[PDB]
């Protein structure tokens, strides 16, 4: 079974750059959902797969990968933020973001230029091609979580759906990813990048 | 030119039921940027066709869609609601609603359920299939337009993306579900069918 | 597991609608590929499952769409051919058939123009819409199975992937689909009718 | 308006890696009717256009789009192939091809599983992102062109539509690959490189 997993600080702790409400309707409402429905989901495919039903499989197909990404993208999400984030990486991935797109900069432009650009729900990555062995951004609609549909490992995610700026930000898309920079969590980026640098 | 029509009613009126502020800002903010860049998408368009370039014209293809359906759908909501609306349709549309639904109750849930059920950001609608010559249930994503998309004709569309009931409604978007059947103008859906019924 | 199916008469008794060696191709080498890899993508699907690994569940549905979709296209396809085939159907069917389409013929032209109209390749399917109790006209992509991804019940389908009639009919699809008219098992369609008019 | 273009070569002339039968219909037949069907598409976008039709203009989306990649990719195409062609590229086209893809054979490999790998119509293609500036393999559903849908800029395309390679190869589409590579036309595909690197 999988679980809601617990956020690494409380609801405020994002204050004033995503507040205290998103973050406990985000995590509190719109998370706990997606495992909940991910565990029926999974239980269903489990008895078509034991059946040798293949229509039922396809039939369960999108509400698979729209929760099932909705855990994992979630899952990512909470991790890659931090009230003590924001700031610059360093080392490795700095070295790699300069590489690969220029300047830090450059590649804050180039995923949120990718991240306001997804028409509809969707998320923004920074991503690892483990083929290519660079970094590459990418943008991806509703819940198809990055690994799953891409191939590429998932570095960093921001979650462009409207629940995630709406009562904040309202419509402007562009003034919620200009304050996401404060609490990136460097740390778990350069971690997972790291874990990854094969 | 396009232009952003006038609202048929004070941004207030819809009220309890879909608050000022959303409507505000659904009207004033979300509909005016559609018809801005669907102004600007319709100029480049016309630089592609003369020039004969196919290129430009298929690349340009996602941003008419998406500001072309954003103006028609949005255009075509604001007619179906109404502050002296809600209730049930009367004459013919309701009897072909019990014809092809069984009742208005089941409409009701029919279409509730599509709404529901659209994973990410998009529309429930209501239409009629001039083939087939009989009312029909359909769910189109982002602002993918019903008739463009589908061939259907649009008689009652609900806005089931996040920036149309989250203030409101939060994550429960049966509750504004619930609420919209209150400012439902059956004056207009049954004007639609009208139009249509040949 | 699943296997393929032996087909119930040989590779040339459908001529001279469809030669025996697009029969013995299309049955041996790619109904058969289909389930080969159908089988494979089903043993790792349950592997990722036991796993509860999410990402690798994700990663092989498109696999097991468009081969498990393959195996029952295919599995339908074969059933709905036969030597003895041709001509129109009887009662029910043909009664359901004059009341949703008009008549014989104009049901003809709409499986028709369904078929020769999908772009690159799919199927046309002839289905059965449980919910609203009529027949209903459907063309899916590659191989999407007609239920498992529109909830339709497959009742007659007709491949129009290349490899279906390209080595008699070249690039001439119309011709395609008038000489299979011929061969159609109705007796099977009709089957398939009243085992949903239930 | 938009032309077929005349080979720069005799059907026959990619011997016997292509056969002529495949080459002529190809030509005369397919391309033919996507430019065709692309002038009458492009005629009807101009008329919805002209009267702000914005439902008109969506609606004609699909066939412009699979008619008009088709005349382009089908343009490349030809020029891609040569009866002097075969073996590897030269200078700057060769070094990019080893710094990208670890070697000219490596590269061959990727190429190649990529089209093979299409599932139902489709092209496989070498492309250059510019914004990188780095060459990179993609691969396009039905007629989809690289550029349009990708930003890539096309160097290479290898149809894997069936039409392209079944009459002689039948299923066996590794085969076609495997002769394909007889007659590329890497002084076409260099000249295209050339151009963008600019
Ligand atoms: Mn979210
Ligand atoms: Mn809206
Ligand atoms: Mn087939
Ligand atoms: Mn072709």
């Amino acid at each position: 079974k999988h679980s809601l997993p617990d956020l690494p600080y409380d609801y405020g702790a994002l204050e004033p750059h995503i507040n205290a409400q998103i973050m406990q309707l985000h995590h509190s409402k719109h998370h706990a959902a997606f495992v909940n429905n991910l565990n029926v989901t999974e239980e269903k495919y489990q008895e078509a797969l034991a059946k040798g039903d293949v229509t039922a499989q396809i039939a369960l197909q999108p509400a698979l990968k729209f929760n099932g990404g909705g855990h994992i993208n979630h899952s990512i999400f909470w991790t890659n933020l931090s009230p003590n984030g924001g700031g610059e990486p360093k080392g490795e991935l700095l070295e790699a973001i300069k590489r690969d797109f220029g300047s830090f900069d450059k590649f804050k432009e180039k995923l949120t230029a990718a991240s306001v650009g997804v028409q509809g729900s969707g998320w923004g990555w920074l991503g690892f091609n483990k083929e290519r062995g660079h970094l590459q951004i990418a943008a991806c609609p509703n819940q198809d979580p990055l690994q799953g549909t891409t191939g590429l490992i998932p570095l960093l995610g921001i979650d462009v759906w409207e629940h995630a700026y709406y009562l904040q930000y309202k419509n402007v898309r562009p003034d919620y990813l200009k304050a996401i920079w404060n609490v990136i969590n460097w740390e778990n980026v350069t971690e997972r990048y790291m874990a990854c640098k094969k």
